[PDB]
């Protein structure tokens, strides 16, 4: 599924993403829009370490989820990658909150660090009611 930006937005709101770990709705819409474009099947294979990256907000496999694939790699979210892939978005978003309880917090990605932070992202939010 590839959500529109507003639906996205309250669909974030509902599964408890507003402020979660200090990080703003806009934060999140920043992430999932430079990662994946919105897009809950997005995948990106990295031939150089051999993981790969899943769903719309592109969570690796090296250490957060299992594709039994990857080698030396664990499964820190305790789920199948597929879940990752889902319309649904209630476990990539568990998974999203289990990667920020670690001491990165958001900058666990280094695309919210290249486009998102020191940014001004209100624009993701704006008229969405969130």
């Amino acid at each position: 599924k590839v959500f529109e930006r507003c639906e996205l937005a309250r669909t974030l709101k509902r599964l408890g993403m507003d402020g979660y770990r200090g990080i703003s709705l806009a934060n999140w819409m920043c992430l999932a829009k430079w990662e994946s474009g919105y897009n809950t099947r997005a995948t990106n294979y990295n031939a150089g370490d051999r993981s790969t990256d899943y769903g719309i907000f592109q969570i690796n496999s090296r250490y957060w989820c299992n594709d039994g694939k990857t080698p030396g790699a664990v499964n820190a979210c305790h789920l199948s990658c597929s879940a990752l892939l889902q319309d649904n978005i209630a476990d990539a978003v568990a998974c999203a909150k289990r990667t920020v309880r670690d001491p990165q917090g958001i900058r666990a990605w280094v695309a919210w660090r290249n486009r998102c932070q020191n940014r001004d992202v209100r624009q993701y939010v704006q008229g969405c009611g969130v």
